[PDB]
């Protein structure tokens, strides 16, 4: 029944609110003037101003900020995954596998919520770092954030809300195509139910947006590429800057 799928949509929406302290709605209210206005970092000079509001050099301090935020996201996505009906019933190794790979794709989906064509919200929405400033960082650093902005600009064109994102990120975690997956079928049965709920949710929430379901699934291609490029750049920094490496979770 469709009434059963509506209950799954509400349950995923509630768990998303409980797990993610910074929603798209909060982020959009900050970015549009509705919630307090953020301090804008567009300069190396303006960066020093935001430090007393509220690692050696600028590009390195920003990089460790990204790594710190990545860990928090891993923690919050892990907490959310436990609530997906069927997730915790799966084999211990599979749970770990679905998270190990699925986490990178969720991070970039949810990071789009904090972005517009000209910048990104930082420090729990208190700040706003411009696209131009991030791009101007000394190489190889001033390269990593640019494709996330590229995906965000196009991903935000879908005009999704938090209730759509809750179901969409559930689909990501439950993908039966991960390396080292022992029992593929139980994962696919969960995903089938999730996709059914996502389909209904998009038809009810965006009734005028023709083929948004087909449009949303195609975006999974864009995610996989940004992950590859991120891992590729992560190796460069690991060899050039033999300093601070990945956090236990980040490893
Ligand atoms: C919400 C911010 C965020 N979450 C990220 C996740 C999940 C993944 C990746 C790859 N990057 C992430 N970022 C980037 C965007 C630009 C920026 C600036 C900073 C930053 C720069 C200078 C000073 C402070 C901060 C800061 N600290 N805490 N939040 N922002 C830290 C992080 C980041």
């Amino acid at each position: 029944e469709s009434a059963d799928l509506r209950a799954l949509a509400k349950h995923l929406y509630d768990s998303y609110i409980k797990s993610f302290p910074l929603t798209k709605a909060k982020a959009r209210a900050i970015l549009t003037g509705k919630d307090k206005s953020p301090f804008v970092i567009y300069d190396m000079n303006s960066l020093m101003m935001g430090e007393d509001k509220i690692s050696k050099e600028v590009a390195i301090r920003i990089f460790q900020g990204c790594q710190f935020r990545s860990v928090e996201a891993v923690q919050e996505i892990t907490e959310y995954a436990k609530s997906i009906p069927g997730f915790v019933n799966l084999d211990l190794n599979d749970q770990v596998t679905l998270l190990k790979y699925g986490v990178h794709e969720i991070i970039y989906t949810m990071l789009a919520s904090l972005m517009n064509k000209d910048g990104v919200l930082i420090s729990e929405g208190q700040g706003f770092m411009t696209r131009e400033f991030l791009k101007s960082l000394r190489k190889p650093f001033g390269d990593f954030m640019e494709p996330k902005f590229e995906f965000a600009v196009k991903f935000n064109a879908l005009e999704l809300d938090d209730s759509d994102l809750a179901i969409f990120i559930a689909v990501i975690i439950l993908s039966g195509d991960r390396p080292g997956l022992l029992n593929v079928k139980p994962i696919e049965d969960i995903q089938d139910n999730l996709l059914q709920a996502l389909e209904l949710q998009l038809k009810l929430n965006h009734p005028e947006s023709s083929q948004l379901f087909a449009k949303l699934l195609q975006k999974m291609t864009d995610l996989r590429q940004i992950v590859t490029e991120h891992v590729q750049l992560l190796q460069v920094i690991k060899k050039t800057e033999t300093d601070m490496s990945l956090h236990p979770l980040l490893q």
